[PDB]
């Protein structure tokens, strides 16, 4: 679990999302599994507008930070769930590092703020959806 709280939005992973995000719902994309709402209280969070493929995301089921090595946001083939059908999620990006169901939410930065939030992995990878292409979230 985990979002990124930044103005008046709050985003989290879209299969996470609560009845409360969907009765205020800004936007959502399934092909990412983002999903974003309106929030009353202005947010904590600084979003990162830049090409870095290097940062430290947070890791719940080992409550720790890991430092990753990235790639860049791709379409990358997603093997059916119980929330989506097999697909490609757009805007992915991919490293190795602890991951397992439970850790999505957490949060990878780099040293120009929040890149992404964890979104799938598994076998010793971790998969974090894009968010510095979202320029509207700054206003
Ligand atoms: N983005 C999606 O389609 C995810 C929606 C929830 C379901 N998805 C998963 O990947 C579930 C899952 N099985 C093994 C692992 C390991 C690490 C993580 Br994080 C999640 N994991 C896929
Ligand atoms: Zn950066």
């Amino acid at each position: 679990s985990g979002a990124i709280y930044v103005g008046n939005y709050r985003v989290v992973n879209r299969h996470l999302a609560t009845h409360n995000d969907w009765a205020n719902l800004v936007w959502e994309d399934s092909s990412r599994d983002l999903l974003v709402s309106s929030t009353t209280a202005q947010g904590c969070d600084t979003i990162a507008r830049c090409d870095c493929q290097t940062g430290v995301y947070y890791c719940s089921s080992r409550r720790k930070h890991y430092p990753v090595s990235f790639s860049k946001p791709s379409l990358i083939f997603v093997e059916a769930s119980e929330y989506y059908p097999a697909r490609y999620q757009s805007h992915l990006m991919l490293a190795v590092g602890h991951s397992e169901p439970g850790d999505c939410g957490g949060i990878l930065r780099c040293q120009h703020g929040v890149v992404g939030i964890v979104s799938t992995g598994g076998n010793g990878l971790v998969g974090f959806a894009d968010v510095r292409d979202l320029l509207w979230l700054d206003e």
